[PDB]
């Protein structure tokens, strides 16, 4: 029989449903209260009781001996509940402990280091700040441990229940464990390995920065401060998680006599707005022949930090409300470069929105979740170049030296390369968890054994089991999985290579058109490649979706180490002439407690 008139009806049902739960996640994310929170998970428990009686119901089709895959396709997705197929108490205690963590998080405050009377201070604007312009260790030291012991202790206990019911959901869909759960969203059962290797390939390549990194960093901050062969002492990288390393390019840089494309100051200068910069971004997918933001878009869109002394979540992110047109962003935007790549990032996903909103609800979500995050990584990738940000003119004067190439690449490499394995660790450690192989007794040292194995990092100052570091980044708070950021460093290279190329800017043969310096602005034959793949949202496993950009079908690595290559070239180099360390023995910063007071 045909459930396809069924699926119809039934998608319609759930977009229209989601969409009234959304703006109630859009309400107390923009402004939290315990109202919003209680009608936010209000809303979630029921949508929750609908599934439930909507996964009953397809008993009553058979689709698992159907015909024309494509129901076949929605039935499974439909049918996998998630969270939602635990019964009415539990998913209640989980939509609680959920929210705990995740206003714990955006309602940090610490006092000032130089002032015990303010207090006022929040991660987004003063701390960020704090950590990417000081250069006083101890006073980074002090913003480190005051932002982790409330942003991740505090939380300990409900972390921990959080993974017990996330455990429970997982099995009662089939799924070993919600690790399992979320392999799941790649649809290929060598997913994981796939990505050990590709790390295996970079590693080298991530153990030449970072030697050089901690080299300069001992020059600068002192012997005492930073020692060679041990793992560098984070909190020293320019950012609270050391995920990327770009703020202290200027202590750190190849060339500091040579320019280093610090926009911030000249958009600044230029009299610079969120505003503008949005609608630069809105110009670039425009420019690709790429859909306009909507009307909706402008009207109902934050884009700058409330001035009221109200409470809300600034993590920049970007909002489906599941209709023909109503997308929006939230960020707290501020004038600088980085926040300008953000800009970008969110409209990747806002896009991404767009070019899908024709798709069946349950196709309204991206081909496997990497190919959500690359989109806007993509087109900052194209932004950042010397050659685009020259044409826009927030880089007067530039001469591409040669001995100036190289504080591009590296520059990138303190984002792109460098992030690689924070972000595999950050999954790799829910995961372990998530299966049941570390013990509650180790947990936090679980955290840092696997953020010093992969990344030679450890905390400014020793954790013990007492501690509880994992929930002071953002996503292990909100339960946000994070290997699609892994995927997507990784192939956003694979979608930037060929859009350069379906542009008349990438020739592997002809200098003067290197990789590091294609623009892709303006290109509607990488605007349509984009919009063959983009507009499939989720009909189709992944493989399919990158093979609708540029015909291939597999996920690889012949794109960064082509991108960084004369980078990783002049490091080696660079490394022997300096006589810098590379590699660094076990980090001593997690214990079990010691005082000096009785
Ligand atoms: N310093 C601001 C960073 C930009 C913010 C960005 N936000 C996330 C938010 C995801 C999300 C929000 C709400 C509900 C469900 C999912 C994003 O990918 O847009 C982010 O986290 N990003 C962007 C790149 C990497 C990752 C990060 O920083 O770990
Ligand atoms: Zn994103």
């Amino acid at each position: 029989i045909q459930a396809k008139e069924y699926l119809e009806n039934l998608n319609k049902e759930l977009a229209k449903r989601t969409n009234v739960e959304t703006e109630a996640a859009w309400a107390y994310r923009s402004a939290i209260t315990d109202e919003n929170e209680k009608k936010k998970n209000e809303i979630s428990a029921e949508l929750a009781k609908f599934m439930k009686e909507v996964a009953s119901d397809t008993t009553k089709f058979q689709w698992r001996s159907y015909q024309s895959e494509d129901l076949k396709r929605q039935f499974k997705a439909l049918t996998k509940l998630g969270y939602a197929a635990l019964p009415e108490d539990d998913y209640a205690e989980l939509l609680d402990t959920l929210s705990a963590m995740e206003s714990n998080f955006a309602k940090v405050k610490v006092c000032d280091y130089k002032d015990s009377t303010k207090c006022d201070l929040a991660l987004d604007p003063e701390i960020e700040e704090v950590i990417s312009k000081s250069r006083d260790h101890e006073e980074l030291a002090y913003y480190w441990r005051e932002f982790y012991d409330k942003a991740g202790t505090a939380v300990r206990s409900q972390f921990e229940r959080y993974v017990e019911l996330n455990t429970k959901a997982a099995k009662l869909n089939n799924f070993t464990s919600g690790a399992e759960a979320w392999l799941d969203e790649y649809e290929d059962d060598t997913f994981e390995q796939q990505l050990e290797d590709i790390f295996a390939d970079i590693r080298p390549l991530y153990q030449q920065i970072h030697g050089y990194v901690r080299f300069r960093l001992r020059k600068h901050y002192g012997d005492a401060v930073v020692s060679e062969t041990g793992p560098i002492p984070m909190h020293l990288l320019g950012n609270m998680w050391a995920q990327q390393w770009s703020e202290i390019a200027d202590i750190v840089s190849p060339f500091p006599e040579k320019p280093l494309v610090d926009v911030s100051a000249e958009m600044e200068k230029q009299a610079y707005t969120p505003l503008k910069m949005f609608q630069m971004g809105d110009d670039f997918f425009t420019s690709m022949n790429l859909t306009k933001l909507p009307q909706d878009f402008w009207d109902k869109s934050i884009i700058e930090k409330p001035t009221d002394g109200r409470d809300l979540v600034c993590h920049a992110s970007a909002w489906d409300f599941y209709l023909i047109d109503d997308v929006r962003i939230k960020q707290c935007t501020r004038v600088t470069q980085d926040q300008l790549f953000t800009v970008h990032h969110e409209l990747g996903h806002i896009q991404y929105f767009l070019q899908y909103q024709h798709q069946p609800f349950v196709y309204r979500t991206g081909a496997n979740p990497g190919f959500h995050e690359a989109v806007g990584d993509v087109l900052s990738l194209s932004v950042s170049t010397p050659k685009h940000l020259e044409k826009i003119g927030l880089l007067k004067d530039y001469v591409r030296d040669d001995e100036a190439r190289i504080n591009q690449l590296f520059l990138t490499a303190l984002d792109k390369i460098v992030f690689l394995p924070f972000a595999f660790t950050m999954d790799k450690y829910r995961w372990s968890l998530f299966r049941g192989e570390v013990d509650k007794a180790n947990w936090n040292c679980a955290f840092w054994k696997l953020r010093d194995e992969y990344s030679g990092i450890e905390p400014p100052v020793v954790r013990s089991e007492k501690d509880f570091d994992a929930p002071a980044k953002y996503h292990i708070s909100a339960d946000v999985e994070y290997l699609r950021y892994l995927v997507s460093f990784i192939i956003q290279f694979q979608f930037y290579k060929s859009a350069c190329i379906k542009a008349g800017q990438y020739d592997p043969d002809n200098v003067e058109l290197p990789l590091d310096n294609c623009d892709i602005y303006g290109s509607a034959r990488a605007g349509a490649a984009f919009h063959n793949m983009l507009s499939m949202g989720a009909s189709k496993p992944w493989p399919d979706a990158l093979e609708a950009f540029n015909g291939e079908r597999i996920m690889s690595g012949k794109a960064i180490a082509e991108y960084f290559e004369p980078l990783r070239v002049w490091l080696e180099a660079e490394n022997i002439k300096n006589n810098v360390h590379i590699g660094w023995i076990t980090s001593n910063k997690c214990v079990s407690s010691h005082h000096h007071h009785h």
